[PDB]
């Protein structure tokens, strides 16, 4: 019976499986192989995943995202504090715990982070059973290097709950780290940078790896960047192009902003590959059809500040850590954010014109690392 890798991730989750000398990344019942770690309550259902996130626009008090920002923490955290305003749905302190309230099938009904991250994990799991065609019951999580030991726990206790057995807790940097065979150096340290540009948050980590053993030296980031503030600013960028050409303002009317930026997050996916992307939303506001388009220079010229400030916590790292660029061995590329060729850019300049290691794609290679760590632990 095969152990499973999961990313757990804030914005989308990736399962893996070690199984006859590779690892699979394992699609969902839509085809595809990362998972928005969503769930939404409605009159009759659960649904969890891309059938969550697809009626977000629908239903937004009810459908709960952005779990792993609560999990482990107290309801006083400042950072839950803070974070709550942006939210649509509701939090409520429940003995300096936070639970989300929601309305399911007419009742209301209050769930603790790990409960809903526990759903989550209970469809990655289901996901893995369809593909290798037996039940599954081991895994290894993977969890950001800052989480402390409450949020470690907590993790844990989701995984529980969804009915698997925990083998181990491991950081999200250095699963990807292992999934490149970086933990194989022999004796000799290397020092390896995991540029992390995920959906909601961005995380740089510098591991010194020496023996198989892995120390985290130095760890920045901004837990507030990621892919969702570019959909945003191409939001706002349409926003305004709708309100010349139609004299209206969307901005008002929740339903339109939120299919509007549905559509540029598929958008912005597609100048990844392409120089050019269609937007068609029919009946986006009053009747009005809106048909345009959009450049990937367009694009890059509204997220740019945004682009460059990823370097910053790049020269933090390095100073904290008290190494130079040359330094650094190895440089990997995580998250599905850094699939966009002028990030990549930006890194591989910085870095003098060096290789970046991304031929695994970055939104799967901490669940191919977790897979790979699987299998050993048993
Ligand atoms: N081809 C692509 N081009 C640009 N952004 C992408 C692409 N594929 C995925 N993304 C973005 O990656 C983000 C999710 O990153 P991921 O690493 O999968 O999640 P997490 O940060 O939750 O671990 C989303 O913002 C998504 O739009
Ligand atoms: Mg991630
Ligand atoms: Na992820």
């Amino acid at each position: 019976a095969a152990a499973i890798g999961i990313d757990l991730g804030t914005t989308y989750s990736c399962v893996g499986v070690f199984q006859h000398g590779k690892v699979e990344i394992i699609a969902n019942d839509q085809g595809n192989r990362t998972t928005p770690s969503y769930v939404a309550f409605t009159d009759t259902e659960r649904l969890i995943g891309d059938a969550a996130k697809n009626q977000v626009a629908l239903n937004p008090q009810n459908t709960v995202f952005d779990a792993k920002r609560l999990i482990g923490r107290k309801f006083g955290d400042p950072v839950v504090q803070s974070d709550m305003k942006h939210w649509p749905f509701q939090v409520i302190n429940d003995g300096d715990k936070p639970k989300v309230q929601v309305s399911y099938k007419g009742e209301t009904k209050a769930f603790y982070p790990e409960e809903i991250s526990s759903m989550v994990l209970t469809k990655m799991k289901e996901i893995a059973e369809a593909y290798l065609g037996y039940p599954v019951t081991n895994a290894v999580i993977t969890v950001p290097a800052y989480f402390n030991d409450s949020q470690r726990q907590a993790t844990k206790d989701a995984g529980v709950i969804a009915g698997l057995n925990v083998l181990r807790i491991i950081n999200e940097p250095t699963a990807a780290a292992i999934a490149y065979g970086l933990d194989r150096t022999g004796k000799g340290e290397r020092n390896v940078l995991i540029f992390d540009l995920g959906g909601g948050t961005f995380d740089v980590s510098i591991l010194t790896i020496d023996d198989g053993i892995f120390e985290v030296k130095a760890t920045a980031g901004d837990t507030h960047l990621g892919g969702e503030d570019f959909d945003n600013r191409l939001v706002n960028h349409f926003v305004e192009e709708f309100k010349r050409k139609h004299k209206k303002d969307i901005s008002q009317n929740k339903r339109a902003v939120r299919r509007l930026r549905t559509a540029c997050e598929r958008a912005k996916r597609t100048l990844s590959s392409s120089t050019q992307a269609s937007l068609e939303i029919d009946s986006l506001f009053e009747g009005i059809d809106f048909y345009t388009s959009i450049t990937r220079a367009r694009f890059e010229e509204l997220c740019s500040d945004l682009f460059r400030s990823t370097l910053e916590p790049v020269e933090k790292a390095l100073r904290d850590a008290k190494l130079d660029k040359a330094q650094i061995h190895d440089l990997v590329l995580v998250g599905g954010s850094t699939r966009i060729p002028k990030v990549q850019k930006l890194l591989q300049d910085f870095f003098n014109g060096r290789d970046l290691n991304k031929s695994i794609n970055p939104d799967e290679a901490v669940a191919y690392g977790a897979a790979v760590q699987a299998a050993i632990l048993l």
